[PDB]
């Protein structure tokens, strides 16, 4: 199992989950694979950007204590998916 | 991208690099795949019964200050990427 392609499929999953989460806020499930992705890596967006509009407009998909400030200066989603295929 | 074919692939993938770690104390790539999804995901094994011995035999893989009492009545870490995937 290639981790590029893995990495990229997981990333490409939770870029979908995000997606639904913050457009539909009836897809609960989008909403809660959503904050168990960001509480676990503890990242809130697939870009620094997307981290800050969820962070400011919908902060309760964000890791539990952390705010717009800190969300805005954490890695992304993205990286930390990255960080954890690597093993860094 | 389906949810249950991804955590397959990631499993799979970590099944892998948790074998590399164990048999190659050389395999220092798999060792720090292993053990950022050990410390990311809190478990340390496959299932319960191979949490155990990664935890008596190498137990610097395991999350740190983690014991064997411990690492051997948490969830394995295929529960632990089920549960990320399905939003526990």
């Amino acid at each position: 199992v290639n981790k590029d392609q893995i990495a990229k499929d997981v990333k490409q999953f939770y870029d979908q989950a995000l997606q639904q989460a913050v457009v539909d806020d009836d897809a609960n499930n989008a909403k809660a694979v959503v904050k168990t992705f960001h509480e676990t890596l503890d990242c809130c967006g697939s870009s620094t950007l997307t981290a800050l509009t969820t962070s400011v407009l919908k902060n309760n998909l964000c890791p539990s204590g952390s705010n717009i400030i800190s969300n805005l200066f954490k890695e992304d989603c993205h990286q930390k998916i990255d960080d954890l295929f690597s093993g860094k």
